[PDB]
Parts: structure tokens; sequence; C-alpha cells
């Protein structure tokens, strides 16, 4: 993984079952709550601060997700988008990066075309076998439990930028970019 | 399981403890949130697209559940229905299928008559022993964690229709029927 | 456990960490959602139908809990009550039963006086060691995951009344008392 | 741990991933629900009653968190505070205690400066390796599942004050200070 992890400048993430644990919390009007993970959020800020852009690609759209996106300072994203191959290529163009500079993390069949578009692919731990087979690296953490952060930790460390998370002094240098 | 799985044209599912993990999220006015699983939802759409109808049978009713049902394009259902044997037979009549073409997935005693009505029965992994004893197949996944999708995956693969989930090209052929 | 389980006519249950998993879901105004378990609810109805009364004893009170209590047909209860010894004795008096006819299920220190008041005591699986030490029986299921139902199943079976849950015909005889 | 645990007079806790399991439950307007743990709450009251002050230190702020803080009788706290070293020292000054009388419990990189400021540090069980490496003691319980209570139990027992939790009589002596 080292040689691909080293050249990542852009990360695209699916939401449901990656940034969340797959649960859709309905009320009478549809999605009412989305549950994201706090250590994921910090990982997102760490990547951005380390000159790695972050994008969101989801087959669902909601004002809730759009709010979490704003909270995190995420700029590039396509929502309600079920055909994800063309979506990935469009996001890379906006990011000013190539496919081999791009990493994608997913959990289900809808992500299979995204895995094909991006140079590096990750699956969350609770992903089905046919998804795990299609990615470069299967993560040890379940979706919505820090799976993104585990990935972001890997990418940063590969590029020698682990101080932001493994030392008090490293964190307290990018602290203005953390929230 | 192959010979029964091959002839399934209709799936009836219980909600609480199957499509959910059994939790009822109350507020002051009763049920306030229901949590469904995203990979279950995709499995539901995949079955329908593969000419397998899907129905919901629940001993509880709520505007929340009725919304999730609408979101998924599910047509046939009986809610607030605790006597489930007659309910299953009525649903099969509406579906235009027979009992041996019908599969049911449940988690508790209330589902025991449904298991008797349908030709093929599944239990979620966290079902009690007396429920596991009564079904044809006990699933490895807990309710609300993809138990339905595990079943739907099994049914499709038995009928040679796994491409919709295990290949990017298969998924990107039924993509208009996925949401 | 058989000889005590056989003579139980009354069950008193704690809420947080027994009927729930211990989580308190706050909004700005305090408790906003309480999550109960569906298989617990059915167990509650089964006990009542088998001439075993059910009571709730909680150190917290909320309109949410009061709603779930009404939904279940539970009549006897004391809420916001942190001194639970006197509370248990008062509930037994209302139930028309004795201490050796009474079972209590708890998860934390506040339940320790309740264990002392009632003849039979249960601890949920995730209870601390000092709680497990104080009860007659430690359950295998975690609080809010069917711990009550596991107990209710035990009590009924001890008294020869397991048909209501382990047979379709048994369930479909008390079906009007199930919801 | 005994010699440090014995002289603790002040505990500072992080919220997300310690008092909660790391999940941020968004609606359209941001954080909509925070989930705390009931056995944690009792541990908080037990510490305070045993002349150990409790403080909250979080990089996030919300009316929800401020409500839970009020519910628990917690007085000292700094919210929305991402640089936590100076924050810890300020809290100790308000508490009238020293650094070697102070214990901190965290789960992520943002807590690394807090670990350095306080004499005794704890990590929740699901904390990353670089956090576990930085603390005096790694807890066996996951964040939001009683990790705080496990710590509070340890501190009290070290100081000979375990009766409040391991005996009915001990609990029923500080019962007015428990809620
Ligand atoms: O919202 C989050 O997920 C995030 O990780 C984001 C960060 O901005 C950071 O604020 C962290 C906490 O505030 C750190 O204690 O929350
Ligand atoms: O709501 C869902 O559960 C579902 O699985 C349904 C599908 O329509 C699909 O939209 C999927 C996601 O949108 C795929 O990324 O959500
Ligand atoms: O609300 C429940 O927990 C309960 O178990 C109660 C029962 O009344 C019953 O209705 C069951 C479901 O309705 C059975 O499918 O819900
Ligand atoms: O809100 C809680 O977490 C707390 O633990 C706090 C305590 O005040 C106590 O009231 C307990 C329950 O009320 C005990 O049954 O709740």
């Amino acid at each position: 993984m080292q040689q691909k992890l080293e050249n990542i400048k852009f990360v695209i993430t699916d939401v449901d079952g990656v940034l969340t644990d797959g649960q859709l919390h309905y009320d009478a009007n549809g999605e009412a709550i989305k549950s994201f993970h706090v250590r994921d959020g910090l990982g997102i800020k760490m990547l951005m601060d380390a000159d790695i852009q972050v994008a969101v690609l989801s087959g669902r759209d909601s004002p809730i997700l759009r709010r979490r996106i704003a909270d995190l300072g995420i700029k590039l994203f396509f929502l309600g988008k079920l055909e994800k191959e063309t979506a990935c290529f469009d996001l890379m163009k906006q990011a000013g990066v190539t496919a081999e500079q791009t990493a994608y993390i997913g959990d289900d069949s809808v992500d299979l075309p995204a895995f094909a578009a991006c140079g590096t692919s990750f699956a969350v731990a609770d992903a089905p076998i046919y998804v795990k087979n299609a990615v470069d690296h299967v993560l040890s953490t379940h979706g919505g439990k820090g799976a993104f952060r585990e990935m972001s930790d890997m990418i940063l460390q590969a590029q020698g930028k682990s101080s932001v998370f493994d030392t008090a002094q490293g964190f307290l240098k990018s602290v203005k970019s953390m929230g």
C-alpha cells in the first residue's frame, strides 16, 4: 500500500455505511437524523490540512448531510448520485488531481464503479465479500466507527505526516485547521 | 437451500428486529424514529428489479414505517397485524404467487405463524432458539445490520442473478431501478 | 433457579440499562428519545397474560417513559425514585403479592436495595461485578438487547407456560393480549 | 495506579468518544441528539459526593451538552476548546487543586495535550494506539459504554470509598447526592 498511499492528494468518501454505520434514521418525513463519527471528522480536517482534498459521493441527499459537509469545510461533492464512475472523474477534475492520486472508500455494490475509477480503493470492515474483493485494502474498522480515520491515519503516516495525530506538538501546530 | 431459493418470486419481511435491530425509539407521542439499514434497502431494490416482489408484514404501524415503505417502492403490506398466518396468505394472493414461491424472514414468536404459511423461512442471527428451530435457514447477520441483504444476496445468487451486486457492470445496468 | 422461578407472580424492572442499553439521548431540553427493545415488549405482554404482573421502577422520570409504559399496558410503577427498597415493598403491596413471589431485574448500584427487597434478582449481562455478585441469576443478554425477554422466557418456561412463545399455536391463543 | 489514584481530587473528562461513543447525531441544524451513558452519570455523582470535583473539556459546544452538564450538577467546564493544555491548567486553578491531583480521560489526538497537563491520564478502550501509548491507564470499556464509570469506580476504590457503589447501605447513605 505504501507506494500508492504516498501519492494520494484526493480522497472521495461514500456516506452511508462508511461515515455512518449504515443506519437510516427515519421519521415521518424521511431521514431525520444522520450519525457521523467524531474521530472521522478530525481525520477529515487532518487530511485537508496536509494538502489532501476530501470529497463526498453519496447516492442519497439530505439537508442533514449537507449540514455535516458544511461543518467539516468540505467543498467538492455530488449527492443523490447512484452512477458513481462518471461522478468520481468529475470530482477529480474539480480537485485538479489524477486517478492515481485519488483514493475512494466505500461499503456496497454502488461503490464498485468508484473503485474502478480511482487508483486506490478501501473497504470498511463490515463490507460484503464482493466489495472486499474489489478494493486494494480492507480496513479493520466497521463503517461509522472510525473507518475513515483509520484510512486517513494510514495515508498521512505513509506520507510522513503522522505528527499531526500522534504527538501533542504536531496536533498543536495545525490546531487552527482542526475546528 | 438451493432448490427452494431457486423458485422464490416473493419475499415477505417483518420490520422490528429484522429491518431494524429491535430498538423502538420513543418520544412523548410514541415511536419517533425508526432505524433501517442502507444495504438492506439496496437489497430490496435488487430483488424487485430481478422480478421478485417484496412485502412488509408488521405487528406495529407508524407514519415513519409507511414513509420508508414509500421510499423503497414497496406496494404490498399489512401493518399493525399480529396474526400473521392469514396475513401471509392474503399477501401471496395479491402478489400472484404460491406459498412455495414465498420466503419470509422474522425474529420472534409473532413470526412463527408466518414461518408456517410460507415455503421458505429465514431467521436473523440474534433470533431466539425457538425461532431458529422453526426456520429453514438461520442467517449469520444480526437484525437491522444487513440480515435482509444477506438473504436477498442468497436468493439472487441461487437464481443466477448475482451480477447486479457483485460486478460494477451488473449494478450499472439496473441502476435506474436502484433509487 | 427453578424453585424460585416457579412461584413468581410479580416482576419489577429498572429502565435505564435494562429495558434500554444505558444510553440517555439528550436534546436541549433533556431526554428526547428513549430506546426500548421490541422483544422485551412482547415478553412483558406474555408475562401479564400468564398472570404475572409487571411493574417499572426507575430513578428517572420522563413523558417518554410514561408513554412506553402506557403502550405496554403497565399499571404499577414509581418513577424518579432513587431509594428503591421502600419502593419495591410498596409495589408488592399494590400487586397483592409477597417478596418471595417477586422478581427484580437491574444493572447498577441503585438497584442493590431492590435486590435485597425482592426474593429473586436478575442482573443484565453488562452489569458491573458488584451488581452481578448481588443477584440470584446473571443473564447472558446485554441490557436493552432482550435481557428482559430472556428473563421472562425463563420464568414462563419454569412455570410450564412456554407455549405462548415457542409454538405458533400457543402464541395464536393469547394473540389478543399481545398488542 | 494505586499511588496516583489515591491522590486524585479532580477529574476532567472529554465528551465525544468518552461520555459518548463518538457518534454525532446531526439534523439539518447540526447536532440534534447527544447520547450519554446512565452508569457514567451515576459515577459522576459518586465522585462529586466523595469530594472529587468533575469537569468537562470539549472541542465542541452545544445547548444539548450544556443541558447534560446542568443535569449532572457539573460546575467547571470549557466548551468549543480545541487547545486543551491551557484549558486543563485553568480548570485546575478553578478547582483549587494541582496537576498531580488531577486525572483526565480522553480518546483522540486532541486529548494528547490534556494528557501532558494532568498527572494521571486514562484512555477509553476504543482509543487509537497513539492515544493508548500516551496515557497512564487504558480502560477495558469502550467510550460511551461506561468507560467513565469504570474509571470513577477505580478512583473511589483506590481511596477506600467503594461502599457507595458496591453495597446497598453505602449507596443508601449518599442517596440525596445521587439525583
Ligand atoms: O465534528 C467532528 O467530527 C470533529 O472531529 C471535528 C473536529 O472539528 C473537532 O472539532 C472534534 C472535536 O471538536 C475535538 O474534541 O470534532
Ligand atoms: O435507502 C436505502 O436503503 C438505499 O439502499 C436505497 C437505495 O435506493 C439506494 O439509494 C442506497 C444508496 O442511495 C446508495 O448509495 O440507499
Ligand atoms: O412494542 C413492543 O415492544 C411489542 O413487542 C409489543 C407488542 O405489543 C407487539 O406489538 C410487537 C410487535 O408488534 C410484534 O410484531 O411489539
Ligand atoms: O442521568 C444519569 O446518568 C444518572 O446516572 C444520573 C443519576 O442522577 C441517576 O439519576 C441515575 C438513575 O436515575 C438511577 O436509576 O441517572
